[PDB]
């Protein structure tokens, strides 16, 4: 419960353009990066009763944290969907239409 949209990509100049432009259009908070494994445990301790969707760019973090994402995900209730793709065009419109779409999340009772 609670949606991020996890957007890896081997061009971080990529990673680096969609996201300035996904917070020129929406907030810079709804747009978040991953630089470390501690990052992430903060972003996943917000998304748990954090219901709206959010969008975690791995800029410069490693596998191994994307993983512990997905990890700390999935046990601490926070979906999420990983995008694997290298578009600064594309991933703006996959980024900002999940924003869009995922704008009406169902209201539950999170686990607090």
């Amino acid at each position: 419960m609670g949606k991020v949209l996890l957007v890896i990509s081997t061009d971080t100049n990529i990673i680096s353009s969609v996201q300035e432009r996904a917070k020129h259009n929406y907030p810079g908070r709804y747009i978040r990066t991953a630089t470390s494994s501690q990052d992430i445990r903060d972003i996943i301790k917000s998304m748990k009763d954090n219901g709206k969707p959010l969008v975690v760019f791995v800029n410069g973090a490693s596998q191994n944290d994307v993983n512990e994402f997905q990890n700390e995900a999935k046990k601490e209730g926070v979906s999420y969907d990983v995008l694997k793709s290298t578009d600064p065009e594309e991933l703006t419109q996959r980024v900002r239409e999940f924003l869009k779409t995922a704008g009406s999340l169902e209201h539950h009772h999170h686990h607090h």
